[PDB]
């Protein structure tokens, strides 16, 4: 009862804010996707969570921290609610004015970016480990986003690591109890303070759904998905965070039947499976697609910034192609009608399918390294409209994070506009722009020094001029290098971003490391319409054999088959 909680709050009196001593850890360096460790790091190690959170607060200036608003939310994995409560008490003791938290701690990463930008927050804390499994024996992470809605840049994370390495005390309001399940405002009387502390529990879906309603034509979506002659879709949230979004948006508001969603209840362990959308970890989805009923399938990851796009009977549209089709039919979306195409971008290991659409029009295309920093740098400079990564990433400049459900609704808008099947659209695209046959082999969790030695010896073997011009079977080595990127907005230089083997026919073999994990990307272009409709595994097989033979991956890793194939 709300009245009982109010009376309790009144009788307890003001809540003291207290300083507690702590000892610093040494591995709290937040990388590209924040700080991710095993769950027991945050659940069992003393003050680990408090140390990192307090470091995040200290990385914010005091004038930026006093009275400001901070968004807090996560993907609903195990231990998220407890950590969120700790964040609420610490934030109460650290001068934060207001915390906007999604109901029950549920808030997808794109929803966090959107809310941050909407309410003019100083930033947000996202409790997610992305596609990594959850549970007491799973993983756990913390991302910090700044006032532009995007991930904190390297300077902020550097300050967080440096602060966390020497921190000796933190502040907390240990008697603050907050109910995450009831929407509305909860205020707390703080001791020795005159303003109360505010916690606003908002609907996890409302603001994000309003944003998408502004992005797309929900009338066309409604006519496409809700009719008796509806387009049969099957959306697999993988027990992740997009489930509630899938129902409130696709099912309720747009009229798709409730049978269209599956694995759409957020589970604290993601139902035992890895919340990673690909052909391996989402095999159940692709095998129900193999049956016959549905024309469109899609899968999401843990925090909702990734998507897998499937056609009828299991037809697979690889992400490198997905972003290119979206770019080729980009004006089927009202948002880009209002916006215009400011630029295209893709990560280097992503196939050059988008490049063909960029060159067909006259739109600048930026080949960035793996990561968000470069995409956000281009977006803030009004030079990037649509971007995509082979790691099942697709997004626009509407927010400062990638967005899986947004990409799905974009594919539904393109299907509604073109009135064709997914496979037919992909075939027409291949016949218009040529096909970029693409594959990626994931060799997960190998011995570290063996992989590093493979990359060093392979690198030295590549840099020799005895390598350039050698004919492999037939292909001819044109260039081999270690990818370097010069950022066109802040002059930053990123080196060692992937070993590249570019051939004279435009094909590429790329090696990268994510410990550790070996990632092998193969991209070969075909312009003849007679050859663009063959099994890519069969078309790329010579280049795969060249990659394994030149790298000697088997003889140094002992692996005879990749863990995942894309
Ligand atoms: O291959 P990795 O180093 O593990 O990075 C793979 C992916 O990690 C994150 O999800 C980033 O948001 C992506 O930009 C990146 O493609
Ligand atoms: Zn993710």
């Amino acid at each position: 009862e709300w009245i009982s909680g109010t009376y309790r709050k009144m009788e307890e009196g003001p809540l003291p804010l207290l300083t507690f001593a702590t000892a610093p850890y040494h591995d709290q360096k937040p990388g590209t996707s924040g700080l991710r460790k095993k769950t027991y790091y945050f659940e069992e190690k003393p003050c680990y969570l408090e140390n990192f959170i307090q470091s995040i607060f200290f990385s914010i200036d005091l004038k930026d921290r006093q009275g400001s608003s901070l968004v807090v939310g996560g993907d609903g994995r195990y231990f998220n609610k407890s950590a969120i409560e700790t964040i609420v008490q610490m934030a109460a003791a650290n001068g934060i004015g207001r915390l906007v938290i999604g109901q029950n701690g549920i808030l997808s990463t794109p929803a966090v970016s959107c809310i941050i930008r909407k309410i003019k927050a100083i930033g947000g804390i996202i409790l997610t480990a992305s596609h990594n499994p959850g549970g007491p024996n799973g993983d756990f992470g913390i991302k910090f986003n700044i006032s532009n809605g995007g991930p904190a840049p390297e300077a902020i994370t550097d300050k967080i690591f440096q602060i966390s390495k020497t921190i000796e005390e933190y502040a907390v309001c240990p008697d603050l109890k907050v109910d995450l399940g009831v929407l509305g405002k909860q205020q707390f009387d703080l001791e020795n303070k005159f303003k109360p502390f505010t916690v606003e529990i908002v609907d996890s879906v409302e603001a994000y759904a309003t944003m998408l309603r502004s992005i797309f034509d929900f009338s066309a979506l409604k006519e496409l998905l809700s009719g008796p002659n509806r387009l049969k879709i099957r959306i697999d949230a993988m027990h992740g965070v997009v489930g509630p979004y899938v129902k409130k948006i696709l099912c309720e508001e747009l009229g798709a039947p409730a049978n269209s969603a599956v694995n759409c209840v957020p589970l604290e362990d993601f139902g035992g499976h890895h919340p990673d959308p690909n052909l391996t970890y989402a095999a159940d989805l692709v095998e129900t697609m193999k049956s016959g009923e549905h024309d469109f399938g899609a899968a999401f990851d843990g925090d909702g910034d990734r998507n897998m796009i499937l056609g009828k009977h299991g037809f697979f549209v690889n992400p490198s192609d997905s972003v290119a089709v979206i770019a080729a039919n980009i004006f089927s979306i009202p948002y880009f009608q209002q916006t215009g195409v400011r630029g295209f971008a893709r990560s280097m290991p992503t196939s050059g399918a988008l490049d063909r659409v960029a060159s067909a029009t006259k739109i600048a295309l930026y080949e960035t390294p793996t990561g968000w920093k470069f995409f956000g740098n281009l977006m803030d400079a009004s030079k990037l409209s649509l971007c995509g990564e082979e790691s099942f990433g697709t997004g626009s400049d509407h927010i400062r994070e990638k967005d899986g459900l947004w990409a799905v609704l974009a594919w539904l808008s393109i299907l509604a506009t073109r009135k064709q099947s997914v496979e037919d659209i992909l075939k027409d695209h291949w016949q218009k722009y040529g096909r970029n046959f693409f594959t990626r082999y994931d060799y997960e969790e190998v011995e570290a020094e063996g992989a590093n030695k493979m990359m060093k010896d392979l690198e030295a073997l590549m840099f020799d001029r005895s390598f350039v011009g050698k004919q492999f079977s037939v292909y001819t080595v044109e260039k081999a290098d270690n990818f370097e990127y010069s950022d066109p907005v802040d002059g930053s230089i990123s080196r060692n971003q992937g070993l590249r083997l570019i051939f004279t026919d435009g094909s590429r073999i790329v090696f990268r490391l994510s410990g550790a994990t070996i990632r092998l990307y193969i991209d070969s272009y075909e312009k003849d319409v007679a050859k663009i409709n063959q099994d890519p595994q069969v078309m790329l097989a010579p280049l795969i054999s060249i990659a394994l033979k030149v790298s000697q991956l088997q003889e140094r890793t002992g692996r005879t088959a990749p863990t995942v194939i894309t």
